[PDB]
């Protein structure tokens, strides 16, 4: 398994920001910071689990599509499942979303994922990708509320909150954004990226999206 | 202008790609091989022409949303209209595709590049993504014939014209993706990718798209 080696630095990375932001969200006092520390504390300490899981070899599958039998890491949506949320949270209690938009954003990442993976595991090549296209619109759903919904609920809160939103949305646009393509070329659906490749992409947006996404969020003076 | 370095950058290597494509086709005999030669020269003609006119400050527009004045390249897509079917054509040619979806895919294509156009002018925010999510599934269309449709045709071919119709397949499905991506997180769409970033990332997949593709087509015995 020639990805092993972005396998054991995703690991590294991710256990790296579990242990950094444990420090840090452990020294703190004020309670509304707290919690920020206890959901992105949360996040890379899922992604360590699942990568360590991945290294090891379990959450590996292979699926028959295309007349081959093709190798399918399975474990990362139940990294995603709960870390995607996680970061939704961050980002509706920065804004004081209400619960009702709340709940539409978890449910919508729950069929983005869960879609996502029954694209992954389906044998017929074809219907592959319009799991990946139902995924994909639960995908875009979330960026659109997201960009239009929590812009305007953020402009009416401090300049220093609205920045911080500002910052971490441009991250999760641009970084959710690249994962249906990822996939669509990758081993789950062209085929064309071979899988230790996708393996790096993934860790490098993985990475990006949790423990970079945490950094900006834990250092800013708008969770206090 | 910013931007001006890689619309500098992108005339001169469509400039070149034209003069060595039309040097290498004017020295051949094969009356397949010429076909090949002349449609293939077009496309960074074409591209030349409209990154000319950009450098020299035309086809550029302000387009009023989200409250600012936004600038919009717009002959990108004057350019696209004609170089993207001609890259379908090449490939239709080469797995000898049918009239009626050679005339589907050129069909679907002006679709893509209409609406896509329509979305960039769009003043209302929210009804530019309305046009860009139309475009990309015509484009995903486009797709998906090239991957199922055309390989299955290809592989009635010899395995060099198979085999070259796999590398610009692959190509294409990878070079297409990231326009659409391109298009959301920059000055079209999210506004996140400032305008001489995006204009530098459309220069790598237009010369991508257009020269690279042409050097691996036109090198290749498949066309004789
Ligand atoms: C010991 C058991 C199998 C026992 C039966 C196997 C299953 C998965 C294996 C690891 C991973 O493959 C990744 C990595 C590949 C390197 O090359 C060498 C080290 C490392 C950490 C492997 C060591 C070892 O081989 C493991 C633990
Ligand atoms: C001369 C006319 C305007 C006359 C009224 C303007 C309009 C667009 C201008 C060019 C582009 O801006 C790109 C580039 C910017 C560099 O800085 C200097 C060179 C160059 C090629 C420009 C030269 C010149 O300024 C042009 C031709
Ligand atoms: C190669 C396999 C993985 C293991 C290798 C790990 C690399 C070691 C790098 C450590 C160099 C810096 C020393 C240090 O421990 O803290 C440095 C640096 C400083 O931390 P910190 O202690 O907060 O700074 C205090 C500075 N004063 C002494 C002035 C008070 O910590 C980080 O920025 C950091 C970020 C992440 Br994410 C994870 C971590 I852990 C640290
Ligand atoms: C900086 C602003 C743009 C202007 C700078 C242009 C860079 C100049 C590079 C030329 C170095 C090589 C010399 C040459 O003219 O041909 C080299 C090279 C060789 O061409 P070619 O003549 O086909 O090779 C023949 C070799 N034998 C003599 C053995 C028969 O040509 C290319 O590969 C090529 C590809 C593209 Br796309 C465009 C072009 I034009 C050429
Ligand atoms: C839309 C889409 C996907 C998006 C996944 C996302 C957005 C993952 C984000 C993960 C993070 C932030 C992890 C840490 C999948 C599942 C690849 C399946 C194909 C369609
Ligand atoms: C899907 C989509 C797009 C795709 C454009 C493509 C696929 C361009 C390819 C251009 C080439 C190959 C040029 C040379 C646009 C127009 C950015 C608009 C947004 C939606
Ligand atoms: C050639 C065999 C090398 C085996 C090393 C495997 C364990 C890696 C554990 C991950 C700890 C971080 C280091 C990452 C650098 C490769
Ligand atoms: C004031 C800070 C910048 C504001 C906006 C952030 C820019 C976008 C950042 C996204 C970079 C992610 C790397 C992409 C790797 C594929
Ligand atoms: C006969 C079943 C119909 C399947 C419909 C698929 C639509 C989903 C979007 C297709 C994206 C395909 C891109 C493929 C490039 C490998
Ligand atoms: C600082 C002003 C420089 C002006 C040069 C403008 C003309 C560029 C024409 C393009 C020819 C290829 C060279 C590209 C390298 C910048
Ligand atoms: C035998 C040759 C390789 C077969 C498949 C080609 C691999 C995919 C090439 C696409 C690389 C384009 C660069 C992407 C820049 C964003
Ligand atoms: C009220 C008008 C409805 C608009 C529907 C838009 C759906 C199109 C897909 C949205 C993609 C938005 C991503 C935005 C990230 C900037
Ligand atoms: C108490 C606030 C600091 C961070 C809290 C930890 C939340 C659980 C993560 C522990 C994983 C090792
Ligand atoms: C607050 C409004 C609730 C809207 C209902 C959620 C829609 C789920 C997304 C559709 C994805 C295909
Ligand atoms: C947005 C993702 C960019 C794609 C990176 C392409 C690397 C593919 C190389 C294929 C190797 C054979
Ligand atoms: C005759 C075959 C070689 C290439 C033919 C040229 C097609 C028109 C392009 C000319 C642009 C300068
Ligand atoms: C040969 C079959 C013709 C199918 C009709 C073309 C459909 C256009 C694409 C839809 C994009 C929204
Ligand atoms: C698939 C496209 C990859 C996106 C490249 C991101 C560069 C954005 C930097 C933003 C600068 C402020
Ligand atoms: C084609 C993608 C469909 C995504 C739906 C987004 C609608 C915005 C909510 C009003
Ligand atoms: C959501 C994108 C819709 C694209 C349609 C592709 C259908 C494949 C033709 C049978
Ligand atoms: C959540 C919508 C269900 C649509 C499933 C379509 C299944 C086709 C293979
Ligand atoms: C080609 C389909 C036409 C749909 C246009 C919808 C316009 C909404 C702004
Ligand atoms: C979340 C959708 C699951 C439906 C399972 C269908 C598998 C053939
Ligand atoms: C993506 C890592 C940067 C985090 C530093 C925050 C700047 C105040
Ligand atoms: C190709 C679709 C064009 C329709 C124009 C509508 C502009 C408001
Ligand atoms: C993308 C440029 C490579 C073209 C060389 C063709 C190999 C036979
Ligand atoms: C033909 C099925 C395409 C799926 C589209 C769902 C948004
Ligand atoms: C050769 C493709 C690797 C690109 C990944 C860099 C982030
Ligand atoms: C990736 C961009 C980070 C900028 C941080 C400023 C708060
Ligand atoms: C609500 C409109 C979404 C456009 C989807 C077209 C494929
Ligand atoms: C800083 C972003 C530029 C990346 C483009 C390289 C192809
Ligand atoms: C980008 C991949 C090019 C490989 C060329 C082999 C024909």
């Amino acid at each position: 398994r020639p990805e092993w080696i972005w396998l054991a630095l995703g690991t590294a990375l991710m256990g790296l920001g579990t242990l950094y932001f444990l420090v840090k969200g452990m020294g703190v006092s004020d309670p509304d910071a707290k919690k920020f520390y206890a959901i992105t504390t949360l996040v890379p300490a899922i992604a360590f689990t699942m990568y360590l899981s991945m290294l090891l070899g379990y959450g590996l599958t292979m699926v028959p599509f295309g007349g081959e039998q093709n190798p399918i890491y399975w474990a990362r949506y139940a990294d995603w499942l709960f870390t995607t949320p996680l970061l939704l949270l961050d980002l509706a209690l920065l804004v004081d979303a209400d619960q009702g938009t709340i709940l539409a954003l978890v449910g919508a990442d729950g069929i983005m994922i869960g879609t996502g993976l029954v694209g992954a595991l389906t044998k017929v090549y074809s219907y592959r990708f319009v799991w990946w296209a139902i995924s994909t619109a639960a995908m875009l759903y979330i960026l659109y509320v997201l960009f239009f919904g929590f812009t305007s609920k953020a402009e009416s809160m401090r300049p220093e909150v609205a920045s911080t939103f500002k910052v971490l949305r441009n991250v999760t646009v641009v970084l959710w954004s690249a994962y249906p393509v990822v996939w669509l070329i990758g081993s789950e659906g062209a085929g064309i990226v071979p899988l230790n490749i996708e393996t790096l992409l993934f860790m490098v947006l993985d990475v990006s999206a949790k423990v970079g996404f945490g950094l900006i969020l834990l250092r800013s003076r708008a969770i206090f």
